[PDB]
């Protein structure tokens, strides 16, 4: 049975005979029925690809018929073809998960379009994506080669992201491998770019992107100073650009995007440095000088982000803002639910700052790491898991609450993560699992890392003059020499951060108005 | 509140003045542009809610414009409004992720429809679903009351599942609690039904649903005997009917459903008993008798499902089948990947049996790992995480491989699981217990003082089984408060509920 089977329910089948003949010439098989009751029985006994429903029928309405049919077989698309132009009927139909609604008199080609849209869209998107990428990939490879500035890197990354999400679900493995290879080459070139240019960004009056320590003052404070709406400022820990893309469509049910500014995490691309920098408004070295009671170096025991509220309150004072402002750090579901359920207590704030931790992608427990790997083995899976997370997170409940109170939403992150593949040995560390190491006696493969023997020049502390930082490039992960083989097999294909990649370093900043 | 902003690109803006006036009366703000390139600039510098594109324009075509706009801001819906009736234009537009395509001359109300459908559908679905359930729930309560057979229980469960998935994205808490109360009432009645009928199902010539120990012979062997295609037989441990429902539409990309048979797990609704029964073709008591070298009772140490291949091979021999047949048990990602990558080795089998434990692992991890607790905090979340898992699982890769080799797919499970809520004291797994001198609340459990009557082993005449009903968990009187705190809202199985006991058996042909 090659031909598409349409069931068409309408009390006036006579009048539709032109459309039926037209569809039959175009190789559709139409079975007609002149009342809902019989249509339902037919629909139970046979396998239609699609149903067309009149609305105004003397027995059961189209929508009553649809409701019965959907209960039996909810995956079959249902199209309403009706003379009714009334808005309330439109709304009922839409609310009933109609796949389309065509107003009589209908152009027969409008029905054909609808059939293509509702039955062939998946195939046509795959084909079109596939052809378009076949024609595009060479131009992407060459654009990559010509990339010369941080802004070109942003534009190229945006291109890769766009194609990544489109090629997710195609089947051609050749095209998928071509893209994988472009991503590797992009990260190789980006690594060299950062290696060559990062230090110069700290010179006075340098051309540089917005970075962690600039973020609040350059992008958040203007929104505060508009004095238009209270602000919910959310930092999702460790979110990549593609993770944002994965739930863009969900958040749009509540919030309309007004502004999107890609910015660059500082190095290391890690919470202790970049996230504290967001809230302090200072590079780590300056946090060590100006706030020694809050700054902790890697060597010190305990939480590395305990004092973000204190940092943020001090920053807000230095910038001469007089606002009602609170900070929340959610590290678990329970915490998240409590804040969602109690969010209305903050109706009077100018600013609510929420740090919202994602899932731990790097467990030291094998069974937990097995769970993560089954859920997030590759980038597509990671996105899928992220989308599931966001739809069902207390974070989204917090956002809905904020929307109902007319808050503006600022959504951003401290840095992303990258799926690591290639091990690189490091000795001496005396530390966890990140794509940076710091210490006074490090040995390493210098080709694999960006090496900074003078940390203070990029705003990082140094215990003494032997302190160095190394930052992994590409998809390297830094592996300890002891138990090397087991380490490599464990941490291969995990989401790590701390180093240089488009994924880790170029991250979204987003401003939205409540819908 | 704030007006919807439309950007409309057409080289003949003059001729669209009626449509624009109509939309403006209906509170749309229209910005017009007569060529794609200027439209692109506008589209970069402003946040439009939606774009209308003509196709035939001098300069950039609609489709060229669309391509540029989607790259810049891919989440903004775009509608083509064009004189072009060409099929290839239709297909290109569709393939380019157009949200709609309206053929000129367009009824202005057709545009309005499109705007409502593409911008308001979430809200309209919520409202409509909510009112549909408000009008239906009384009829559901009545169907519940009229349930007198196992097949009626299957039909009613199907109805609850349908409404559960529909109500997952509504807001009204009253309506949500009404449904929760129908589920509780269904499980209370189902519990009594099972209590009253279960022993009698083992009487000769009893009218009874297919059960674990019948499953292979009654439902798998007829498929083997058609001798048409090899069979991939997948047992996903611990799959609830609603989890099947959550990924039905994914499977359908590869496999067409031929037959669905809901069946009943035996008691306890637990792997050691019900899963072994599937593979052995025997009740646990008979497994203890006929295969004491494989059967393990609860007290014995070590894995309780180590010998399923051997049980299955023996069953196949008893039923007089001569087939090439292998069994695989996937306990991790690595194992799953290996099997997907090397599946073609099994092209020559009549039967491949794959047990996949991951969903079982999730259900316990919801309590233990903070990752999964954040991801699977309620039933909606659990389904969502299951669907994300399935779409990106090695299991689905195995299924795709099987499809490419023309295998028939049989998909089933051993039992489901239920979110436990209410504690029930016992002193001597939390939905069944076995032992000789047990205290319990008889109202909360199904009590079997003679295990042999329901095909279960018995240490002594004193030894009995109790099976939790409803959403009870069996809690020890010592450390009761800590017990209750810890186990409330965890996934458990082993007892009686629709979730635990009525489970899918599914047969599909490769597409
Ligand atoms: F009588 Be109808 F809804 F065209
Ligand atoms: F900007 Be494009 F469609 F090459
Ligand atoms: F010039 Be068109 F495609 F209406
Ligand atoms: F496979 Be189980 F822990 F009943
Ligand atoms: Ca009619
Ligand atoms: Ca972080
Ligand atoms: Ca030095
Ligand atoms: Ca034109
Ligand atoms: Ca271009
Ligand atoms: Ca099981
Ligand atoms: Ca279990």
């Amino acid at each position: 049975m090659d031909k598409i089977r349409i069931l068409w329910v309408d009390d006036e089948i006579d009048l539709l005979k032109p459309h039926i003949l037209f569809l039959e010439k175009k190789n559709y098989e139409v079975t007609t029925s002149n009342n809902g009751l019989d249509a339902i029985a037919l629909f139970e006994e046979e396998n239609f690809d699609i149903v067309f429903l009149d609305e105004n029928m003397p027995g059961m309405s189209g929508l009553e018929t649809l409701s019965e049919m959907k209960e039996k077989k909810s995956a079959i698309p249902m199209i309403m073809i009706t003379k009714s132009e009334e808005e309330y009927i439109m709304e009922e139909a839409i609310g009933s998960k109609i796949a389309d609604y065509l107003i009589k008199p209908v152009n027969p080609n409008q029905i054909l379009l609808s059939l293509k849209k509702n039955l062939d869209d998946s195939r046509l998107i795959t084909e079109k994506t596939t052809l378009d990428y076949q024609k595009e990939f060479r131009k992407i490879s060459m654009e990559l080669a010509m990339v010369n500035s941080y802004e070109d890197w942003v534009e190229l990354y945006k291109k890769l992201l766009f194609w990544e999400l489109k090629l997710e679900d195609i089947n051609d493995q050749a095209m998928i491998e071509i893209l994988e290879s472009q991503k590797v080459e992009a990260n190789s070139q980006f690594g060299k770019y950062i290696e060559r240019n990062y230090e110069d960004w700290f010179a006075p009056k340098a051309d540089k992107p917005i970075q962690s320590h600039n973020l609040f003052k350059e992008l958040v404070v203007p929104e505060i100073k508009k004095k238009d709406k209270p602000i919910l400022f959310v930092v999702i820990d460790n979110l990549r650009y593609d993770q944002w893309k994965s739930f863009e469509t969900v958040i749009s049910n509540y919030y309309k995007l007004e502004k999107e500014v890609p910015y660059f995490s500082i190095l290391p691309t890690a919470t202790q440095y970049a996230r504290n920098a967001i809230f302090s408004g200072l590079m780590p070295l300056d946090m060590e000088k100006q706030f020694p009671q809050y700054w902790k170096n890697d060597v010190e025991d305990g939480g590395k982000n305990l004092y973000e509220a204190e940092f943020l309150s001090a920053q807000i004072k230095r910038l001469g803002l007089n606002i009602k402002e609170d900070y929340f750090k959610i590290t678990n579901y329970a915490g998240g639910k409590k804040l969602a359920e109690n969010f209305k207590a903050l109706k009077g704030n100018d600013l609510v700052t929420v740090v919202y931790n994602f899932v731990d992608m790097l467990s030291h427990a094998k069974t937990e790491m097995e769970v993560v790997k089954e859920l997030a083995s590759d980038d597509k899976a990671y996105r899928s898991l992220t989308l599931s997370w966001f739809k069902n997170s207390p974070l989204l409940e917090i956002i809905q609450q904020a929307q109902l109170l007319g808050f503006k939403l600022i959504l951003t992150t401290d840095h992303g993560t990258i799926n690591v593949k290639n091990p690189s040995k490091v000795v001496g560390d005396k530390n966890l699992n990140l794509r940076y190491k710091t210490g006074r006696s490090l040995t390493y493969e210098q080709k694999d890392v960006y090496v900074v023997k003078e940390p203070k020049t990029i705003g990082l502390p140094a215990i003494n003059m032997s302190s160095s930082f190394i930052f992994a490039k590409n998809d390297f992960f830094l592996a300890y020499v002891n138990n090397y083989n087991h380490y490599v097999s464990y941490y291969k294909n995990t989401y790590q951060h701390g180093g240089i990649s488009l994924e880790e370093m170029i991250i979204p900043f987003l401003v939205f108005n409540p819908k």
